[PDB]
């Protein structure tokens, strides 16, 4: 009975023009407007300004786009396993800017609450905060653009970044049921972005895999009013591409680094744990230490690799792999999520890290003209003024410190390592200096002294313990 | 997993004097009352609450007035509270008032880790200036004035600063929750339950409705449990339903079927209490409008059948309602996201002044009616239509159409049209002209009504809706 | 060593229309009469200038309104200017006010590649909420607003962002220059010729002495050349002196001034605003001592000068003829409005056309009847300074100046400490009055009747009067 | 005749508490006043906090007061030559604060002037922007503080620095001559950082060389007017230090400076920086004119002088004395950085550790072995003026000087337009560079390998060079 705002495909994607700027819903292929993305592919619109978490994958979603050159200049978070997309930031074709993804996130729904600029303590003191960001090389391997730099200001004493809002002329949204009058609900960790992207744009579009007739949905139970979405299609059903399927059914220093971390945990505790030795460590936490871990796409309460007949392409976790869920979880959108983190609402965040330094700054974030993939939701975590615990190998593997007096890599966070976990040691950042607590059962102070590129205070040592099983 | 379920006594007990509180709720809707109660009779002073408005009279924050427990209350509006109305113009608390839709995102910012934001709500009302009283000594001379807030320029627009709100403690009410704090909300009684939840160091929620963990669908959680601290469930009680609306006066209604020929087919609107919602009463024939309601509605029909009526589905103006297919259900820093951001097509609101300028002061008259600005200061600057219904002169003879406002502006440069019951004005190049009347007075006695000269050019004659 | 002396004509010919000026000069002193007078005869249409002022009638700026050569002015004050304020009134002028302080700042910020500055004038005002009328149509209706100043707290307390000022071209007066155009000036005749020269993309200088390069002594140079770019030469001319004061009923004017006189101390320096605050310093007692500031660049401001010590380079800020004393000190504009936005000043005196039980006060404007300008009163009145009204209790007529709150244009808000007339002095405490003393024998009941509020009047003496 | 501030100096001194905020005048040795901070040492003050251009020069000035410890913390724009204050900021005794120092200067002012905050396009994107430079050590070499970051904003499209307003419980002055008002007057370029300084302070003392009666400064020649200096102490007569006796009597570099020289061109404004830049000053051909700026407030800086002109009131940035030629004009500091920092100099040419493709110049740190500070290399390299490099192709220890991206801690960011060496010039374009000239006949290859970057050669020719 109500608004019928429901309309073809080709119809609904027919007056993008050339030169539009997009926000695409999405976290990897998770929420993903494959099949909207397949029609604007058709219609062969060109120099598209594209504003989302990642470009997608190979051959799926936004990655679709890039096939035909249709894409001017992505605005991401992160680029991933996208090599077409990676070759055409290389190769010139492309311009390439990145977000932090939690700013990424409230800039569009900035752009959509009619706030014009926000503070946040995400990028402080980095290069997104800097400038000079490699966004553009040209057809020979030189760098012909570089990223504006950010304002900053003081609030408390702390410094911040001003982001700025994100308004695009046309927002790309999926959703698992939508109603005629544009009411979308989404299903798992595929919500993501889509609520703040279908906040942000002037002609907004969402691909429903179930469209239902006003009054089928609970109004209690809607995750985007349809107040915002102007035009809704119903394409034909498809499997949502699954990176990594993983399912439940050499070098283990890991482990050793992993048991110690385990003892981190404290009961009633929410976590982010990042991908490697953080998560491999919530294996180990003892009986009577009840943690409820955080993706940060959008749960709490995420568990191990679903069981086969619980694979999901819906419920993946920051990494891209399928996912379960635990009793009493909860799913958000990509802006709660990340006002969960940058509100510090976390009690330990447990990342890796490529280098980390004695007054607690930490790159792992890229390397410069190098293997570059973008900041993801790294520097959110970092600086959620929250507990952060790295885990990481004590050295590189030809010798070279990963613990130094200060970054040579570019840095992900400023002053925000707490403690650091090695298979050798464990340092506590004590007023932006080094203090050994801890080393492993037979090293010695004197080894950690000639492994770790820092001084440190080793006035009290203790072994380090490690958890069981 | 988690257990976060505890006495009433016990979650409330580490309260201090002078705390900080963000309490939940619209009115009476989602205000945490059975917390409230156990506040009072724990005995806490001077309290500093965060809240829309402070419940009213022996229901919600209200109840904390009766043994003067509140030192400062910072507030959207005043509502139907004598007591907390009595006791500010007394000199007994202190009154901050904050444009609703700034109030419910300092506290998501508070909870978001955003320390400040800029909004173009308020920009050259009092609330920007400074000089409201806050507080007055107990003779009727001020004591306090509101500090001014910070301004800067954006795309050589104008907007305020606004400050993360963190409080000590955060008060919820939700209809559901499980054991380790996943909180569901019905109807309209979410509001700023969900932005509140988020602000509190320590966050207690009283629910309606406990189940275990894994009964709350991940999907249907509208807070999640890791924001929550305590949860209480207290002797079910029925949530106060102010005015239980179920289903000489001529100037309201001409005005109100003048004012229904803008809507058009499509639109989302916010309506006004008083003439500009009973406008909807008179939608013609073949126009579909879809009514937003500030306190977290899309959908919003009219007054319920006898037995549909819930506590949980009320209008701004505390009125029992129903929803129509296809409505929707948010928060209320989600629905000032939607007023702010211009997702309005129209807003329709009466006036105490409305100027040739654009100006409209509607939100207090000093030391004589103090409400609070509600959500009128978002609705008027977001770039929406605003069109004003109201009678052409006040309760004197004055014209409520003056050249500029004498009276403290809810919003500059926002009128779109006035609408009156016996002239329609637009304002064209921040001034007046006459594009409609009827009741079939000429211009010179209209122009002798209003306090303002005006260009009448093309000048019609005013249609009426059916 | 350079050589930028040119003819007044060629170092004027390359303003185009609409092109934007700073021009030097505090009323008539300084003002660079003789480049005016050229820039009428070339006949360029819709200039957008800043000055302190904008000349006097028949004189500097003041001749560009006969042919309606103006587009827009930004001044401090309109001053002794009919032609101005009309072309403002009846819509052939846009008129944009900035206190002169924050003006001179603009322009110095301007040459000094500062693209903008915090300062407390003006916090609170028209001029900074936006709203003076800048521009009416010709049926004396609104058709410009001024646009607002953004503000920002520092230290907890609330400051203006002013930008700067860069213009096309700069004009300017002085007593020397060289051919590489280093100026010497004279008296309070610099004022805004530093900040204005420092500000333009071409900047052009008159000067009365044309010397050779080598003949100023560097460090009595005031305007270093490299700010300045075509230096002229005009035929030699008398500048206009306004109000050639010389030394040789409702006199309530003179009690209050017997009081005020009471609030100097040993050691002071102070600023008086014209009227009653200039004449409580004739009646200064006996051992205190104190230098008066005059907002266009002195220190050591003495009484006016005998008939032919008169010098038109040397007048105050009511553009009197005046005399200084030993160890007097003269400033350019941007300094004198350091020294007083500074706190440099222990007492600031004014008077008021309102002022406020707030504490607020009005003295600058009233929408659509006067059309003065902030002058250098926002700066005056809120650096740290005590600022002490001098007004008549009343109006002529009997309503009172001493109200609750302003319903005049506030030049200031909550900066009024002591306020003192005829029948009392109030002191302003906790943002209201306090009765302090009373005159004569006058009484607590007829002030209270003559006063537009309350007060508190717990420990009223009564009221001394200086010799 | 007016006010009596005349002090001794033991008493003017004596109510320094610990732990006080000291603002000091003086730019190396000029304009220091020695005397004062020699009789402060007498009185035994402690856990000082000094905000100054430099910290003088050991045994003297500032340098006196670091021989019984008695500084907590310096914030300075430039150590220059003095061996007990790098010793006891390395060894970890001393707080290390580096400014810019046309920032320093400007914050002095800003203090004086009640302007909070201002912003400048000086040291963005550096170091000391960013935070993490070292500002204290503890005794075993590591990092106990770092400097704080500053905030910056966009205005006009370009990123500027918040600068904060510096006031201090006193200021210290020296001045070449003073009234008993407290009016000065300066000599030479002495006069420096003596009226910022002046302005900021609680309490200012100014040492005089010269007392003179109220009256005997001519009003129009004051430099720092009296209201600013509440105490005025005459010393016994004492010699300022000159560090650099340069005095004009009867290879690599030299190539450099030839090319240099063709830079210049008639009726230009230009501060050269020390070594190659102020040699090719030398041999500025033809009848090509230029003006020569001293960052510490001189146009018209002539050579070294003859044996009999040397003063040491009259020195360059590299602390030289100096002669000045006609046309000359002298200035305060904040002046000569608005000067700078507003884009009056038409050309700035330089240094260089290591300039990049980029545009970015690295010349004032090197972590570890040369930690002097910015001096006035960041304000002179972000004022969009034309910057030139002169500099060898190689370091001292061989490695390349054009590099891509500076690996040492940059002074400004893409600032530089054209870099001159031995074996080739190129410019900046683009973001990149692009070699336009060559000189005896190496070529295009020959250089390739001796620069750190591939660049553009589309169009070159021949470098030609001044006879
Ligand atoms: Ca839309
Ligand atoms: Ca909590
Ligand atoms: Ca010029
Ligand atoms: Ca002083």
């Amino acid at each position: 009975i109500g608004l019928d705002k429901v309309m073809s495909l080709s119809s609904a994607v027919q007056d993008i023009k050339n030169g539009a700027t997009l926000a695409v819903g999405g976290f990897g292929t998770g929420g993903m407007p494959h099949a909207i993305m397949q029609e604007i592919k058709k219609m062969g619109v060109r120099d598209l300004i594209i504003y989302s978490d990642g470009a997608g994958v190979d051959g799926y979603g936004i990655g679709v786009l890039f096939e035909n050159k249709q894409i001017n200049k992505m605005i991401v978070s992160y680029v991933g396993n996208n090599k077409i997309f990676a070759r055409q930031y290389l190769e010139g074709d492309v311009e390439l800017e990145f977000c932090p993804q939690g700013s990424l996130a409230e800039r569009m729904r900035a752009g959509g609450a009619g706030i014009p600029a926000f503070y946040t303590p995400t990028a402080v003191g980095t290069v997104l905060q800097t400038g000079g960001q490699i966004t553009k090389y040209d057809k020979n391997g030189g760098v012909l653009k570089e990223s504006t730099p950010r304002e900053t200001r003081f609030f408390g004493g702390r410094l911040y970044c001003l982001e700025n809002a994100i308004k695009t002329d046309f927002s790309i949204v999926k959703a698992w049921k939508g109603d005629r009058c544009g009411n979308l609900v989404f299903r798992g960790t595929a919500r993501n972005f889509n609520v703040p992207v279908g906040q942000c744009g002037q002609t907004v579009i969402a691909e429903v895999e179930n469209l239902v007739e006003n009054g089928d949905i609970d109004p209690d139970e809607v995750h985007l009013p349809g107040v915002y979405v102007d035009r809704v299609v119903v394409p034909e059903r498809y499997q949502t591409l699954i990176e990594h399927r993983t399912v439940t059914r050499g070098e283990e220093v890991r482990q050793r680094i992993a048991r110690r971390a385990a003892l981190e945990f404290a009961n009633g505790m929410y976590v982010n744990l990042g991908i490697g030795i953080p998560t491999e460590s919530s294996n180990y936490i003892p009986a009577g230490v009840n943690v409820v871990l955080q993706s940060e796409n959008g749960l709490i309460g995420m568990g191990p690799f679903p069981t086969e007949d619980k694979v999901d392409a819906d419920w993946i976790n920051a990494g891209k792999q399928t996912i379960s869920h635990l009793a009493g979880s909860a799913l958000f959108d990509s802006a709660t999520s990340f006002a969960m983190i940058r509100g510090g609402h976390m009690d330990l965040t447990m990342l890796g890290a490529l280098e980390v330094a004695a007054n607690g700054d930490l790159a792992n974030f890229m390397i410069p003209g190098k293997l570059v993939k973008g900041p993801g939701g790294a520097m959110d975590l970092v600086s959620c003024g929250t507990r952060v615990v790295v885990t990481t190998t004590h050295c590189n593997k030809n010798g070279d410190p990963k613990i130094v007096e200060r970054c040579r890599l570019p840095v992900t966070g400023k002053h925000c390592v707490c403690r650091i976990i090695t298979e050798y040691a464990v340092f506590d950042v004590v007023d932006g200096r080094l203090v050994l607590k801890e080393i492993a059962e037979d090293t010695t102070v004197d080894q950690v002294k000639k492994l770790t590129g820092v001084g440190f205070d080793a006035d009290n040592v203790i072994t380090m313990p490690l958890a069981p099983l």
